[PDB]
């Protein structure tokens, strides 16, 4: 028994991080195959983030500008190339440690580790959601760009994240490994607003069937809900409708606990209309919405 | 910017992980140089757990008894010995990936990261504070019993705790790697009682410090108090008493953010006496005691 929020182990990707240097610029860059992966910033100085003309500041680079280096292995960098906002430096060997991968750009609502670093090396792991609004609430500090965001499927490593940067609200901001930005974010240092954020669902409802397997059942109730009446509330409490996808993939979570899916919408209806009133669930003060229902199977199976 | 609970990168960890079989109870093993470190109750049916004579049990068995598998490659056990509530099985073979370790006893309100692992396989990584009644909150299901908490300085991993079993409560006991328990328990299936739980008010200070450091300031003030009259009001609400020694802990942080450490005593002070009115504190509307000053410090500076 117990939940915790949990992150996969994290080896086959540090056996993956390199330290990228341009000028007196170092950040993280990723060594997959001949080829390290690294946000495109590092060819700026801290005057050209603010109003960067990226195509042209890389034209003045040379192979020679790029410091790429494996513990204490300098990778000789023989060919730059930029994709969207990822720049991709080809190296003179190839990563023996490069496990089976896949790039993949992950939904809003999905969840993924993070493996922070920091001059290449790794120093902490941590499991982030990505929020409808495109942001992730992480813990990155300045050298930090870079550090990817993955899953694990038994052997196969799926990227989906590189971190680029911090909006003023405090909330991240990054690309999946193509260098596109989840969101409407660019990098470049100027004040950018993340949409208003809502809470997910599905989410939400898959952390209760794992508060239920723990033995915290005081929010269970007699009653039963339907799935337009749980959107009526849905909407006035800012959470995402409910749809029948959602409650196909609370399935098994509904089978492994014998509770259904709208008797578990009736105690979040309850929840929502009546407030957690300083309770707690799972630990916890507020309804969590971090953990996808994979997250929850996953958990509770092994 | 960013809070976050965050865990030790596991890859050196996932390399000393083993599966140990003996008869029909499979668990974890920690293979380090040419020892496999395990549970002693691995030598146990399910009718033994409920009162075992382990002496008994362990002259039954012999070296051909215990299977030792690392990935699809069995490793022959040539020794074994009971040291405590850990079972020492000498292997043929030293791990070629042994990383410079040390084991040693953590104290109470101190954190390790925890490799929870399933048949020698790993499966999740996260952090868990050594409660002040010996008890962990984890999230260990059956086949967990081996996997090991640590923490890691540069290149040197210090293995701290052997996860054996769970309390009533739903709480985590384990050994450390010499097999001694941490706290009251025994390796027996019966009804056992935690002493009754504090908070860790060195934590919770380090936490208020990473709150402001982070932006958080509406709990500051001009108001102070004596290390005594802070110890009158904490015994109220079920916290540690605060020391000298505990204040010096706090330095680098009350350096950092300029706010001296019995400053910030009279805010969590008043957070107890008045509660937090409808307002959070880094995402979370309870005080939180698992971070500890050096956790802080990490990701609030380093
Ligand atoms: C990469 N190493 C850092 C990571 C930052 C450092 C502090 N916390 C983080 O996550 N990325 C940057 O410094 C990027 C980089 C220029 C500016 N920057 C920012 O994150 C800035 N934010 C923005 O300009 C904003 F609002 F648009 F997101 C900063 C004010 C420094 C936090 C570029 C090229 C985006
Ligand atoms: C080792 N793989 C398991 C880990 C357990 C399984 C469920 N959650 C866990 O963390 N360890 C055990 O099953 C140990 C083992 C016998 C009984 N046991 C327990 O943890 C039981 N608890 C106790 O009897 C108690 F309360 F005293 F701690 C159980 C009821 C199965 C949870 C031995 C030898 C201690």
């Amino acid at each position: 028994s117990g939940f915790r929020k949990m992150a996969f182990p994290s080896g086959k990707v540090e056996s993956c991080m390199v330290q990228v240097t341009c000028g007196t610029t170092t950040l993280n860059g990723l060594w997959l195959d001949d080829v390290v992966y690294c946000p495109r910033h590092v060819i700026c100085t801290s005057e050209d983030m603010l109003n960067p003309n990226y195509e042209d500041l890389l034209i003045r680079k040379s192979n020679h500008n790029f410091l790429v280096q494996a513990g204490n292995v300098q990778l000789r960098v023989i060919g730059h190339s930029m994709q969207n906002c990822v720049l991709k430096l080809k190296v003179d060997t190839a990563n023996p440690k490069t496990p089976k991968y896949k790039f993949v750009r992950i939904q809003p609502g999905q969840t993924f580790s993070v493996l922070a670093c920091y001059n290449g090396s790794p120093s902490g792991v941590y499991q982030c959601a990505m929020r409808p609004n495109f942001t992730i609430k992480g813990s990155f500090l300045n050298g930090s760009c870079g550090s990817v965001g993955f899953n694990i499927d038994y052997d196969c490593v799926s990227f989906c994240y590189m971190h680029h940067m911090e909006l003023p609200t405090g909330v991240h901001a990054g690309t999946d490994l193509e260098g596109n930005f989840y969101g409407p974010f660019v990098d470049r240092q100027t004040a950018q607003a993340a949409g208003t954020d809502t809470t997910i669902t599905v989410n939400v409802l898959a952390w209760l069937y794992a508060a239920v397997i723990n033995g915290d059942r005081w929010f269970l109730n007699r009653f039963t809900t339907t799935l337009n009446d749980f959107n009526l509330v849905a909407m006035k409490y800012n959470y995402e409708p409910l749809t029948q996808d959602h409650v196909d993939i609370l399935g098994p979570l509904s089978a492994q606990t014998g509770i259904a899916v709208l008797d578990m919408c009736a105690s979040l209806k309850e929840l929502l209309q009546n407030g957690m009133n300083g309770r707690t669930i799972l630990g916890s003060a507020l309804l969590e919405d971090e953990f996808t229902p994979f997250d929850v199977v996953r958990q509770c199976s092994g």
